[PDB]
């Protein structure tokens, strides 16, 4: 399997299903390194953040349980397709790149937050992380490029 995959077994329907620990992803499907890759991501900031600030809220005072429980939801309406990823990050995403629905450009090894750019990496193009926490908070990651 890819670089991060195992197996698992559905608790609720006895299915299996592939998890990666290094994204979080997890999906039922069987799972299919450049210097660069491009990256959108949705924060959700919480009480513990590095900086409990942002464009939404000048203190932010949810805690890291409730942060994971909007990221939850929001990957949710991701995967449901009854909302897109640019439209949540654009809305309720805790960064600033929120502007820019989440874009943060392309980026080398070394410079993002070491959770973060591991999920990044880690990702195939187009693919989703699940809940990646870092010292800024919770995100969810789409690889573009
Ligand atoms: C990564 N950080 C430092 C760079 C500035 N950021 C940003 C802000 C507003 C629009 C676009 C971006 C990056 O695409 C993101 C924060």
């Amino acid at each position: 399997l890819p670089p991060g995959w195992e197996k698992a077994m559905s608790r609720s329907s006895g299915r299996v299903y592939y998890f990666n620990h290094i994204t979080n992803a997890s999906q039922w499907e069987r799972p299919s390194e450049p210097a660069r890759v491009r990256c959108s991501h949705l924060l959700v900031k919480h009480s513990q953040s590095r900086r409990p600030s942002s464009w939404r809220q000048e203190k932010i005072t949810r805690t890291k349980e409730e942060a994971l429980e909007l990221i939850n939801g929001y990957i949710q309406k991701i995967k449901s397709g009854e909302e897109d990823f640019e439209s949540l990050a654009s809305q309720f995403s805790d960064c600033s790149s929120a502007k820019a629905r989440g874009d943060l450009g392309a980026f080398s090894r070394g410079q993002m937050q070491k959770p973060f750019e591991d999920a990044s990496f880690a990702l195939r193009t187009g693919e989703m992380s699940g809940p990646v926490f870092t010292d800024s908070g919770i995100h969810i990651i789409l690889r573009t490029e």
